[PDB]
């Protein structure tokens, strides 16, 4: 009914990303880790990876996290609500450059995550302000 | 016929926080500072203070930064836009944050845009 928790992890789709592993955390600043931008509902959540990125994401595009072998399908509904073929086929780039190697240390840190208890990954993950 | 470039400093609307002051930057793992979300205008900003945080924010939700003293004044506007949300006080954690990231926003209006963009830039 909340679909998520503190220490989920999840997926996130961000515009001009392909979809990065993730994990919900509380804001350091607002305390918080949910809430309604008004009654689409956000969660806060801190990107894998080497870069201690965070951001508010929307429910809508969150998908909780199965694994690595999840990528492919994602990305299909992904497209298959593109409205045009402009949108559709505008998925199909390449992930390279420094892009993918962010990436896959994200996606092999949330696969890190993923073997713990979430009171686990909750102390060793969570950024420290 | 685009509205900033990389080493402009802009306050930021993200909700459920006050105005933030930040600068235009480079995303470094796209290598844009602005795109289209397909019709609404996202510009990649770093949001100034300790903490190096980065994001694309919607033109709309964009202004340019002249000086802490517009705080108040876009406040306002942006409460009459809405509505009593915004009466909170920044206070804490985070308004230690917001005072460091204004200072350093402030200190980067005296500078040519080369120099700001070396000194305040992410090394990513
Ligand atoms: Se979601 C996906 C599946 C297969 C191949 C590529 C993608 C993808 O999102 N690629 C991508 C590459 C680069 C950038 N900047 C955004 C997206
Ligand atoms: Se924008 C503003 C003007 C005057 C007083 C206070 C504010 C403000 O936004 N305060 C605020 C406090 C806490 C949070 N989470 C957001 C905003």
């Amino acid at each position: 009914l909340l679909k998520y928790n503190v220490g989920d992890l999840v997926w996130s789709k961000v515009s001009g990303y392909p979809w990065w592993p993730c994990m919900v955390s509380a804001d350091p600043l607002l305390h918080s880790y949910t809430k309604l931008k008004k009654s689409a509902r956000q969660y806060h959540v801190q990107f894998f990876g080497d870069a201690p990125e965070r951001a508010w994401i929307f429910e809508k595009s969150l998908v909780a996290f199965e694994g690595e072998g999840q990528f492919e399908k994602l990305c299909q509904e992904s497209a298959k609500q593109a409205p045009t073929k402009a949108e559709k086929i505008k998925l199909l780039k390449p992930i390279s450059g420094k892009l993918r190697a962010q990436w896959e240390m994200g996606i092999v840190q949330a696969e890190e995550a993923a073997s713990m208890s979430v009171e686990e990954r909750k102390a060793k993950f969570t950024f420290l302000y």
